[PDB]
């Protein structure tokens, strides 16, 4: 969808209906934490919609809006060595687990905007064009599309999900305790409904007053969705909810602003378990990885699929030289997640310079 830098346009509407939503749908049978949380969410509404745009506007390594996109329709020795590439799926996962995060220990505003931020991925694989990971390269409807769809956001809204916070759609979504293997599947329903939408109504063939009713149904479901997940984040942080075997690491290596903290040499991420036995990946996603002060996403694929978090020792990135030219680096944090749950965040600021391997746990 559509969003301006100030937290406007389609995807900060897709957010403010979907709290609005949660609001009146809201049971009785309802717990005072989650109705005292809901309101510290309302309080930071701003940072919700902020987040909700700012993926549109951030400098990554994903030089083409690549994690925007997901098939939920379609693993192998190469990502064993390898960062895997993140989706639209993968993100919200990510987001969800700094926002809990962030809540959990008191930055409510960043904690909020975090959220806002896994919102913005999941209103993208709601789309048409998303799902069906059809570019703006791949067909001009992309672009025509979610812009006949900014021009009419209004027009759109909706006020409830259509069932209450006791009926069905909103007690399958805490049903689950595990939340990465619930939201994968959530949004594959809802993602999946979007490529459909594509071949059948919004696809550049497909017509005009195709195109409306094209518009209603997948705006429509980002903010019942939306709203359920919400929803879910909630409840989640307010139980101090707890999301078994470690088979992925997500890395959110935030890179310092200060002038040549970028490099254009090698990196690595690696860890050591408690046997001893070690794997490292190179950290490389599609464009520039570690440019000076962009926030950058690693996920590595463990080969020792039983493998419990305590069982992992040590973790550290590595740089290689490229060349004779001095790109030293300069970290300001990195966040290791690990099942929907931050377990490392160490703060560094040092520069790394030469081969040197540094150590976060
Ligand atoms: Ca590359
Ligand atoms: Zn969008």
């Amino acid at each position: 969808w559509d969003g301006k830098i100030d937290g406007t346009g389609t995807h900060a509407m897709i957010v403010t209906q979907g709290v609005s939503i949660l609001e009146n749908d809201l049971s009785k049978n309802e717990p005072e934490s989650v109705r005292k949380n809901l309101e510290i969410l309302k309080e930071n509404m701003h940072e919700l919609q902020l987040g909700s745009t700012y993926p549109d506007y951030d400098k990554n390594a994903y030089d083409l809006y690549q994690d925007h996109f997901w098939d939920p329709d379609i693993d192998n020795s190469w990502y064993l060595a390898y960062s895997i590439p993140d989706t639209g799926e993968s993100q919200i996962r990510k987001f969800s687990a700094l926002a809990r995060y962030e809540w959990q220990r008191g930055n409510y505003k960043q904690a909020t905007f975090y959220l806002g931020e896994a919102m913005h991925y999941f209103g993208d694989i709601d789309t048409p064009y998303h799902p069906a990971n059809v570019t703006a390269v791949d067909s001009a409807g992309h672009v025509k599309f979610e812009t006949f769809a900014e021009e009419r956001k209004e027009q759109y809204k909706i006020n409830t999900a259509g069932c209450k916070t006791n009926e069905a759609f909103y007690t399958d979504i805490l049903k689950n305790k595990d939340f990465n293997a619930w939201s994968k599947e959530y949004a594959r329903g809802f993602a999946k409904t979007g490529k459909s939408i594509y071949y059948s109504h919004a696809s550049m063939s497909h017509s005009w007053d195709d195109w409306d009713y094209a518009a209603k149904v997948t705006l429509a479901n980002s903010q019942k969705g939306t709203a359920g997940y919400i929803y879910r984040f909630l409840h989640d942080v307010s139980e101090g909810n707890d999301p078994k075997n470690v088979k992925e690491l997500v890395a959110y290596i935030s890179t310092s602003g200060e002038k040549d903290a970028g490099t254009d040499d090698y990196m690595y991420f690696g860890i050591k378990t408690k046997d001893g036995k070690t794997q490292e990946w190179e950290m490389d996603n599609p464009g520039n990885d570690f440019m000076t002060g962009s926030k950058d996403t690693y996920t590595f694929k463990l080969k020792d699929e039983n493998l419990k978090i305590d069982d992992i020792q040590n973790m550290w990135i590595r740089k290689r030289k490229y060349t004779a030219f001095p790109d030293a680096y300069k970290p300001e944090n990195i966040k290791i997640i690990a099942n929907g749950k931050v377990v490392v965040d160490k703060d560094i600021n040092e520069w790394i310079s030469g081969n040197s391997t540094y150590n976060i746990k």
